[PDB]
């Protein structure tokens, strides 16, 4: 919690976001999302703040590809910013849940799933696991696995209001042979 | 003397795709994907060739957004080789393509009830119980509010009457669809 990396330059939307999450902290700018996250990995900073999704353009490829393939870091808070495109989701990445007293709007968990034989055909099994328990899917996005055409990993968000039910959901995924990476468990602030 | 639009400039990857797919044709370049499709919409050309999926970036946002939000046209062929690996041929019927035919597929853009992604499992279950294999699932913002999307699914079109019942079932659930294409898949 001392030093915080954000997507530069100074006065950026991401800068504005990092100020609210960490008002007492030393905020250091980095030139691109990859370097922001690498800054944490190198232990220069304590948390990193990056844009992850926009209401018009969609998910930020750079953020999710790096977080899945390379990083061993989690989203620990989400802040939604109005833009005058309209709304963007920003994640606070780190190792602990920071204390943030902004208006809480939601609880979520984000997963990166890969399927057996990397077949998209078994996606329904993964979604049914959460569906039958009434855990609502709020987002799904596919990204290239960077192996061959037709192999992907999936970014899925679910409501995380009932964390113990979610835990069983994840256990069932495992029992089915579906592999997942937890990208984050976090509160959503607007 | 068929005129065909492709994503420019001359010597682009898409040119090269079109060059191999359509050796007898007059190939006209356009500056961006949106303009390529408009070339067809405006009847300047008989077909347009645009990238739909990239090995690194993934699905091409521009292509799918325009086709969903703005155009009322279908892909009539897919070629496996702004993007690098999957290309759609847009037009009104399937043209002669001088590549190896590999597959029959259909791509659908789905919207869900109250536009929340939560009912996606229903759309997928509809195809799953019939043994219709999905080969891709992508989403794009609906451009309404954050958390609202439309969903692109590609599936095998091996059994067309089974597909027809699936669509009926989608309908009965209140899931709506736009057919982005019914097409054969060709390999360069």
């Amino acid at each position: 919690t001392m030093k915080i990396a954000y997507l530069g330059p100074s006065g950026s939307f991401t800068h504005n976001v990092a100020l609210h999450a960490f008002p007492a902290a030393d905020l250091l700018p980095f030139e691109n999302i990859t370097e922001v996250i690498k800054a944490y990995e190198s232990k220069q900073v304590c948390f990193a703040i990056v844009p992850v999704e926009n209401s018009i353009e969609g998910s930020v490829h750079e953020t999710f590809d790096y977080l899945f393939h390379q990083a061993k870091i989690e989203a620990v808070a989400e802040i939604i910013l109005p833009i005058k495109e309209n709304y963007t989701r920003f994640w606070v990445l780190g190792d602990e849940t920071p204390t943030i007293h902004l208006k809480e709007e939601d609880q979520k968990i984000s997963l990166a799933l890969t399927l057996p034989d990397n077949l998209p055909g078994a996606l329904y099994k993964a979604l049914s696991t959460f569906a039958w328990r009434g855990i609502d899917l709020t987002k799904i996005e596919s990204r290239p696995l960077k192996t061959i055409l037709g192999e992907y990993f999936f970014i899925i968000d679910f409501e995380n209001h009932n964390e113990k039910l979610v835990s069983f959901a994840l256990e069932e995924l495992t029992s089915i042979g579906i592999h997942y990476k937890i990208l984050g468990k976090y509160a959503v602030y607007r």
